[PDB]
């Protein structure tokens, strides 16, 4: 039973976060899930609710554990498996970078760097700036994962929902657990 | 009328490529093609075809010319933009360094030395801290670093929604009225 | 049964990636083979054969595969597939240059390239002197980004007789690197 | 006799390794020369000839070695074997790329590589016009490891009036880099 | 109508000739500015050299006086130099800066050989700033006969890069 | 006569260091040679003998200079013309020292007048697996002229002993220092 | 059973060596211990002794091996090596490759095979010129592990803080201890 | 009176250190020194002594006190300045690096911790890119890099001369006055 | 008979340029000596004299070949070049290419054609924008030859010290001169 850190960020494609959560939970590991007031909005507009939780199967939600943006007090903010950062804005990765801790979901991220634990970052943004290009490598050199949700064509998907499944499924590769997402 | 160069290299997502050379067809435009042999067996795997051209509509043909890779002596190595779609890590690595050596990475060279547009679509994850290092040094020398990423607020039902929304932004880009724009 | 990548790239030393790979078949692994056309000529050169199979001893080729250079669509250049450890012995300044720029544009340079993203464990196996700053720079890069940089530096603290037994230690350095427990290592 | 390694590459001015190398020889000196295909299709357009043997006089054929692209097996392509200087000429910025990362996989760019690892001189003639930053960037990595950067550029002091004037005057200055005696230098 | 600079530094004055001429035989306005140092003759002045025709629209520039494109042609690297250490402080080097400092075209026509690290690195840097690096590189494909088509075909190259249509570009 | 200096580190391979010694002085020239602590327990381990000069024909002691590690006075610390400077074999550590400057014993200060003067200097750099440290002191010394000369065994040359690899080794920094030895092999076809 | 090595340089602070290996030894594993002739005069002036191993039960002692620090050619010469507490002048040297002692060098054979490597340096002001090495160090894997008292353990005297000192070490370690606790 | 610590390390012109070191004593001043082997062995090469404290008054002696250079535990390790003079490229590479590691470099360190002047005299022809570094490194961390430079507008005749301007020239940037500042 | 390039730069320390000059003649070698404005009010304040030439043997002045600052010249193949005296400024633009006089043009030359150039820079203390533009040209191939007394060989007078800061240029020249002594 692995235990997760899952930041939600305000950048297009929530129902990433929402996949990967659904199946670490069906896998039967905890997931800790901190959304920020845009992660909010984002999950309005591309998924018409304002409940993170009723995207989610009921009986997963006692594996699940909603943190406030604000408490960087929580015991997540101080063992961790892995933390994966989707989907990332491009502001979200420049706090990273710089090392700029001030809220909950920053502050997990520096919190994995600085322990050598697994951060994934899914960053989604285009065109990429040479600015954001940058903070980019400084995270990749510093050991983050830099995963950008690049859809996989030669798996041939019909739907939109393959193609989310098969990036979810990459992301479970690099937590290496089996998962029927992975092809 | 307008002149494109496409380059195709050997990343996943042809289909990217099909949809900007007919939709730029379609729209009156002249577009010059350059496929890599990896971009061949890709084309192979992801869309069941070894003819580049039978996936577009055979009236379009007469405004598309298809260039070997080897063809370094072509008239296009000497208008408009210059797309590589989609663009494996290699590609990008070779046009970073200045590696010059075949038909696609000099039509490349050459838009960055002309200060013409040059849009890359490179596809590739995890990207390592080698490939983010050759895709800032492009961004840095003018190229628009363009990954073909869903566009989700678009609320995309088929696969086929989300290549047409990522074309859309090539189009965009390159400021061509378009219905696969949004 | 682990699973291990070994490209052979045209570097004087072939003999290393012969008695490695020997090593990990007589342990019960299975390795994919690359060898680039270069290499091909080292093998010629420097073991007087045309054929790399015809190194090994032969209840071992059914744990080897061999890949052509241009196989850039085999299936071990797929991240999704799960390689236990790439090693590239030997490796030429040519194709550590290419790793180092991320120029992954043969099968040999693409393995060795998705270990890199894949935090996989990349061994190479450098031989040129002397080492230019231009090679040094590559080499520091690689180093920087996870590969493991194991020149074939000989071991004259165990007292070797035989350019054979050089080759051996040399090679028993890398199946160390491996986390395997072989009677090469000393 | 000296001997000198000419690297073609496929940049315009073919006519200036076709002068270096038959003055080179006149001189008494031997010349191992590596001709690119790119280089190849150069040579037909801009001398009309498929055969670069044939627009140097015969009875200097003797001291001049041809060598294929892919030869990286040929005595040029190790540093055991000395040369007084390797001159790239015209250089492509393909090839000027190619050199200033390392990527030593024919035998042009090996011969280069080669030069700059034992500190023999390399003299590079790149043409290319305008020179974007990722080009100048390269040219300068590789004079800060050593390399002579000599762009084909006109003297226009010594009054030419004819466009073979200019293309001797440019291999005057490769020679008196070379530091031989020859009435191409004034 | 157009108004370019051409600004002549200390080997090769016969492109600056080819230019400037040929910009004028185009109906456009040239500003020409001549360092001492390649004011440094076989002729007494600048102006004899241009048909006379064209001289109204052309005006000549002392160095020490305290806009469509701006052309350093030939260009010594001192004054590579100086443009890309900022040392403005000469009307030719302040003309190059407010160039950059505008974002409006700068053509540099370095004629150096060989070119040591010191000069590429200063070349490196205009160029990322956004000066166009354009060496006298002759053409050789066009099978040029005289000194003369070597010239003519590099200040066609120049004309290209300054979007203009000549009879030099081939 | 030529005049080299050869500094012997305390790196596997001393066997190097021997060859090369008694090769320069069989040529006629003159060699001051420095041996470290470290290097001073190599050959006890390598060669099984506490006393250098005992791996050397007696001829050719007459041509050697033995220097303490710690003599920064001695008349080769000073920039006395060499015409080169072998350090064989070379510890990562004196590497480490040799590309911060640190030239605060005679080995140290021999490779740092090298460099100053502009004069030749090998070094023979043992160890595996290079860490990026490493690397970077090793990039260092060759931007700041350094010759990195690891020994690298030379297969094309068909070695069939130990003794081969070593005496190979040795021709190629024979050949660096342009010396004309049998011991230098040259490539073929 | 597991080995470590515990190089002790001459920064203030050996009561954090004493207190690890102590503990260490309690687990049951085998310490290799190579004190800096610096730290055996911090040891007189903090520790009112000249035998390091005096202040270690003696039922531990065969599991724990002093080594000279000149005897570079140590077998030493295999889980982690923590140097505790390190000088900045052990952290210059480590940073540059100078591994020219046995306290030096098996810092940088931890480094070079990838081995866990703790740093606790000890020093302040910190300079550009440390932090510089510092940062070197922690880019090539170094775990950098300055000993910073945990007030929200609320310690009571001067032991209490050196016990969560060295039990974040232990955390780090892996390893389970009545020393670490819990936010 | 005010308290300076002068390092004497191992490269020529240990007059220089003589010279300073007396003058401070002369001005009423404390010196802690600190003598490398190096330079000891320069002392006897270049003043023919092998007592430093012999080529020193000895009404001075009291206001001088000599540290062992092994002895990094001392009140030395509150300073108004500490001069390394001469000072050899391997002290300031030392020094550069951090590597703190025997009294003379400790202190050096510790005056650029506490950001307290630290006056480097290094002496050693020619400067490689290797010493040009360090010393550049150094002087940004606002070490003074004071090279023994003779100061030839003030006409000297002997090699004393030459020696007391260069030392007024340390004086000077001591801010104490002096007449070997002309 | 080889042939030098000397400029004299406006530095305290003429004397050596005028020592330099005068042995490289009494060896039989031709000097073009280039003597910028500044260094000529330097020659009458040190050296009592507005003729650098009166300051050098009659016999040798058949091998001097005096070049104006300002000059097009030949010298814009020589053995070496010597800036000696090399003041800031001329370091300084040397080191940015600002090649705008004869003296600096043959600096740039000598840089261009890697041919030997020795500076003698005089100016203490260093600031770091100096160390700076001295450690490019290092790089870049000069040498950096500042004029550092050599005790140990025991000068008595000033001219003993500037005798043996000549003979260190005269070996760097590889010349076998009787000015050079040897440790
Ligand atoms: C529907 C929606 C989609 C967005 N998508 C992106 C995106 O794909 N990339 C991005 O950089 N910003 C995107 N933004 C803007 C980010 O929310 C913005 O940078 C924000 O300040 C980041 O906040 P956070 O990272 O703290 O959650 C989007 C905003 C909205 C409302
Ligand atoms: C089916 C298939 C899909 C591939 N997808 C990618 C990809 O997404 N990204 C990538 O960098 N390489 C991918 N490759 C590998 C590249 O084609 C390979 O590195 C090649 O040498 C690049 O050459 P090119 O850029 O000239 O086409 C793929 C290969 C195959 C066969
Ligand atoms: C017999 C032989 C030995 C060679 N040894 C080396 C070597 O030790 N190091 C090196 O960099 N190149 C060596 N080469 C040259 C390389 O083969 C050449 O750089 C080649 O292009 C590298 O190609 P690859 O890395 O794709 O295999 C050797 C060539 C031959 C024929
Ligand atoms: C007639 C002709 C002239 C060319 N001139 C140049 C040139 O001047 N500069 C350049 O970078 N490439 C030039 N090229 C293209 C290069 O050949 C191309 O970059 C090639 O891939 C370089 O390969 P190579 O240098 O190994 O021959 C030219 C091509 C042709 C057909
Ligand atoms: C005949 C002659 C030819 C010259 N050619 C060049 C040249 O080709 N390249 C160059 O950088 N300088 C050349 N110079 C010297 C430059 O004029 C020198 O760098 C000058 O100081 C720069 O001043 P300016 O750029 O302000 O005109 C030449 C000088 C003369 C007399
Ligand atoms: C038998 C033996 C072999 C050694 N081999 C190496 C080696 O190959 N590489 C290395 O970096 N250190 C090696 N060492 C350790 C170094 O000698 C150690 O770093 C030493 O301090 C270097 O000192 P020196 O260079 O001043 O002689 C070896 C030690 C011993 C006892
Ligand atoms: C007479 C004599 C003069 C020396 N002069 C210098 C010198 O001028 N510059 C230098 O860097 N080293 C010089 N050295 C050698 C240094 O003492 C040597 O590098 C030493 O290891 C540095 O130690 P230290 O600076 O800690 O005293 C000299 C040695 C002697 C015997
Ligand atoms: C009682 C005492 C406490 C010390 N504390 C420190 C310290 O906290 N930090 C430090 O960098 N050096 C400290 N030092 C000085 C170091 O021991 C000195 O820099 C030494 O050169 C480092 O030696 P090492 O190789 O054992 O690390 C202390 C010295 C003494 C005597
Ligand atoms: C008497 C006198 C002595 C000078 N001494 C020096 C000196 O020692 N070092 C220095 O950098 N500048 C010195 N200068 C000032 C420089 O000459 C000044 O920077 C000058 O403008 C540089 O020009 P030049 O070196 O090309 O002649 C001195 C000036 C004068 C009047």
């Amino acid at each position: 039973m692995k235990r997760y850190v899952v930041g939600i960020s305000g950048a297009s494609g929530i129902v990433l976060a929402v996949t990967l959560v659904s199946e670490l939970a069906r896998l039967g590991h905890h997931i800790d899930v901190i959304i920020s007031p845009s992660a909010q909005k984002t999950l309005y507009y591309e998924l018409d609710t304002k409940s993170f939780l009723s995207t989610i199967p009921q009986n997963f939600h006692n594996q699940i554990v909603l943190h406030h943006i604000s408490s960087i007090e929580s015991s997540v903010s101080s063992t961790i498996d892995a933390t994966i950062i989707v989907p990332c804005s491009v502001a979200t990765v420049a706090a990273i970078s710089c090392g700029l801790a001030d809220n909950l979901l920053r502050r997990v991220a520096d919190v994995a760097l600085k322990e050598k634990r697994p951060l994934i970052l899914v960053p989604r943004e285009a065109p990429l700036s040479a600015i954001h290009l940058e903070n980019l490598l400084k995270l990749a050199q510093n050991g983050a994962v830099i995963l950008p949700p690049m859809p996989i064509w030669y798996f041939k998907p019909q739907t939109a929902e393959d193609i989310a499944n098969d990036i979810v499924g990459k992301i479970l590769a690099i937590l290496q657990l089996d998962s029927p997402l992975i092809k």
